[PDB]
């Protein structure tokens, strides 16, 4: 099963593709994790994305393309895959077309715009593994700890509110094109194409989102 999560900053993508991962045992490709890893341990590829990042800005089409590509020609995904970020324009998704990747399920999660601000600054993240949490919404069962090995939560650098602003406008004007983009691929038989409503509790959105994948 080959699945691409679609939504706003702040929609829960994240959040439902821990649970997406251990039913159906696929691996999750992030791309957000892949170039925060990188900025963390100084690789040469995605290290220098930090301050691109710390301005709320979508860093270049390339330099994702390659980090995608060499993590999906690894070997958890022959039996198929989660991509949740990417693809993040219309060039990064022609990009996968040309390729010949085709996928079966594309899941949307709306939200409304004035959501977003208080669930950003609230999370709470687990680096090594990409869990997220929310202070208020969603929190540990230990109070700044990581639920599964139980080591310390942080908050992201890029998380105030400003920078999610900045982010929610750079959505409006280059990612949610692909709402369109895919829901002209499923008409042609090359998807399915189901949307969520992401303000039901974490829960009900995980049932909702079974009832859809079987
Ligand atoms: N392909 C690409 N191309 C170019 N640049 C790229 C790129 N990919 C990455 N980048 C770069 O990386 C930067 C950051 O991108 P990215 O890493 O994708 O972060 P983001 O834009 O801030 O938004 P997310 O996708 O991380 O949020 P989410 O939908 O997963 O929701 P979550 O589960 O966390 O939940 C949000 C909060 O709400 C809580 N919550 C979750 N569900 C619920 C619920 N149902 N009810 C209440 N609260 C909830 C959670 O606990 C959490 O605290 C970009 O700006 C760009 O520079
Ligand atoms: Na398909």
């Amino acid at each position: 099963m080959r699945i691409i999560l679609l939504g706003a900053p702040g929609a829960g993508k994240g959040t439902q593709a821990q649970f997406i991962m251990e039913k159906y045992g696929i691996p999750q490709i992030s791309t957000g994790d892949m170039l925060r890893a990188a900025v963390k341990s100084g690789s040469e590829l995605g290290a220098q994305a930090k301050d691109i990042m710390d301005a709320g800005k979508l860093v270049t089409d390339e330099l994702v393309i390659a980090l995608v590509k060499e993590r999906i020609a690894q070997e958890d995904c022959r039996n198929g895959f989660l991509l949740d970020g990417f693809p993040r324009t219309i060039p990064q998704a022609d990009a996968m077309k040309e390729a010949g990747i085709n996928v079966d399920y594309v899941l949307e999660f709306d939200v409304p715009d004035e959501l977003i601000v208080d669930r950003i600054v609230g999370r709470r993240v687990h680096a090594p593994s990409g869990r997220v949490y929310h202070v208020k919404f969603n929190p540990p069962k230990v109070e700044g700890k990581d639920d599964v090995t139980g080591e310390e939560l942080t908050t992201r650098k890029d998380d105030q509110e400003e920078t999610v602003r900045k982010r929610l406008v750079e959505y409006h004007q280059m990612t949610a094109p692909l709402i369109g983009y895919y829901s002209k691929e499923a008409e042609a038989g090359n998807t399915k194409y189901a949307k969520v409503d992401g303000t039901k509790p974490v829960a009900e959105v995980r049932a909702d989102l079974e009832k859809i994948l079987g």
